Parts: C-alpha cells; sequence; structure tokens
C-alpha cells in the first residue's frame, strides 16, 4: 500500500485560522512552488509523474468523530475518490492511465467500488437534484457532508445526498485550494457562523479555472490574446485582459506548457 501525504481537518471547533492553515497545507503538498508563472504556482505535469507522487490525502473529521479520507490528484487538485471504514469509492476515471493510477489508492481496503459517473459538477448536480448555486457551503454543511460520506459505506446515505456531499467537499477543499478568493469566501462563512450557497462570482471562477490556466500560461508577458469574461457578485459580466488582476485571486494552475 503506497503511502501518500495526509492533511487533517476537523469541523470540531473550526476557526478562520484553522481553516486557513488547512488550505495552505493542501496547497503546499499539491505543488512544489518551483514552477511559478506570473507569481502563480503551477501544478506538476501529469506526463512523466511517478505514481508515488501522484496523490495526496485529506482526512476529514467532524463533531461526531466520524472520519473519511479524500484522495486528491496533484495534477489538477481534484478529488478522485474517498475511503470510509472498510470501503473505498472512486469516480469513473477519464482514461485508462488514470484507471491504473487509482488502483494504488486505499489498497488495504476490503471493498473497492468505482462509480459510473465522474467527479465533474455537471453530473453531480444532476445526481444531487440541485445546482451549486442552491447548495449551501460552510462548517455546518461540511459536518453533514462528512457524515453522509461515512454512512454511504453501509447503505445509510442515499445517492442524491452523497452527490451533494461531494459538491460541498470539492468546493471547500479543491476549489479553495485553487483560488484564494474562494478560500476567502469560506472564511466569511466561518466568520459569520452562517451557511450560504456560493454566489455567481464563485461559480464562474470555478467554471473558468481551466480557461484561466491556459490564458495565463499562453500569455504574451501577461497580456491575453482574447479577454475572459467573469462574473461579479451581482451576476454582471466584466472582461479580464491580462494576468495582473488575477494574482490575488487564483492560487494554483493546471500545467499547460513549459515555463
Ligand atoms: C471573481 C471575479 C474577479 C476576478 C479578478 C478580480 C476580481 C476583483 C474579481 C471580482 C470578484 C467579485 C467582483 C464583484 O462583485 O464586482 S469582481
Ligand atoms: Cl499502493
Amino acid at each position: 500500500p503506497k503511502q501518500y501525504p495526509i492533511i487533517n481537518f476537523t469541523t470540531a471547533g473550526a476557526t478562520v485560522q484553522s481553516y486557513t492553515n488547512f488550505i495552505r497545507a493542501v496547497r503546499g503538498r499539491l505543488t512544489t512552488g518551483a514552477d511559478v508563472r506570473h507569481e502563480i504556482p503551477v501544478l506538476p505535469n501529469r506526463v512523466g509523474l511517478p505514481i508515488n507522487q501522484r496523490f495526496i490525502l485529506v482526512e476529514l473529521s467532524n463533531h461526531a468523530e466520524l472520519s473519511v479520507t479524500l484522495a486528491l490528484d496533484v495534477t489538477n487538485a481534484y478529488v478522485v475518490g474517498y475511503r470510509a471504514g472498510n470501503s473505498a469509492y472512486f469516480f469513473h476515471p477519464d482514461n485508462q492511465e488514470d484507471a491504473e493510477a487509482i488502483t494504488h489508492l486505499f489498497t488495504d481496503v476490503q471493498n473497492r467500488y468505482t462509480f459510473a459517473f465522474g467527479g465533474n459538477y455537471d453530473r453531480l448536480e444532476q445526481l444531487a437534484g440541485n445546482l451549486r448555486e442552491n447548495i449551501e457551503l460552510g462548517n455546518g454543511p461540511l459536518e453533514e457532508a462528512i457524515s453522509a460520506l461515512y454512512y454511504y459505506s453501509t447503505g445509510g446515505t442515499q445517492l442524491p445526498t452523497l452527490a451533494r456531499s461531494f459538491i460541498i467537499c470539492i468546493q471547500m477543499i479543491s476549489e479553495a485550494a485553487r483560488f484564494q478568493y474562494i478560500e476567502g469566501e469560506m472564511r466569511t462563512r466561518i466568520r459569520y457562523n452562517r451557511r450560504s450557497a456560493p454566489d455567481p462570482s464563485v461559480i464562474t471562477l470555478e467554471n473558468s479555472w481551466g480557461r484561466l490556466s491556459t490564458a495565463i500560461q499562453e500569455s504574451n508577458q501577461g497580456a491575453f490574446a482574447s479577454p475572459i469574461q467573469l462574473q461579479r457578485r451581482n451576476g454582471s459580466k466584466f472582461s479580464v485582459y491580462d494576468v495582473s488582476i488575477l494574482i490575488p485571486i487564483i492560487a494554483l494552475m493546471v500545467y499547460r506548457c513549459a515555463p
């Protein structure tokens, strides 16, 4: 059983500081920091990456002292599957190289399951019966999401509730690692001790992460060939023409080309 780095977070007594330390620790295991373009770290190139460096693990615990372990791909910071008790569940891999890679995860588990659906928001929202804009985020939702993931192992969680719990976890871990802006959005929810759905500025940043990585890494000294439309909090659109405005906003990029 290959050993991958593990980062722990608990919703029991969660604070702005403890959540910040958590996301910073996840960023630090996802990248080396040796490849930066325009002050923005780039994730490792999937091509030639050894299997022993391919994944990191996030162990989540809640007030009920239930624990689940999420596996994240270091090449895109996204969850590929999770372990709860004696079972492990994996999203349907996009290719045969990824199918072979995930056989090295959670190998001491007695029961291995692969879903027919992938981890993308499009299908998860369909299984959940709700769009991201109608699924509240925060410490309360994460606490419930951890319990739902845990009890799927013994049939006590229905699939729509599982899918919604995946959407909560991916946004509060993967997307917060990718964007300081979203990290700050979860901080506000903890500061107010309030749960709320993400507003259009968050959703469009999530939808644009791949396009933003491409536009930045292809840019002529930071200047984009074509503008990228983003959304304000009130839903209105504005255009981004170069990398500078994004430096405080995006924290990780998928590898698109050599530096
Ligand atoms: C997420 C879009 C974005 C990208 C880069 C820089 C900024 C300031 C932003 C804004 C977030 C919210 C805004 C509002 O409500 O008008 S603009
Ligand atoms: Cl292994």
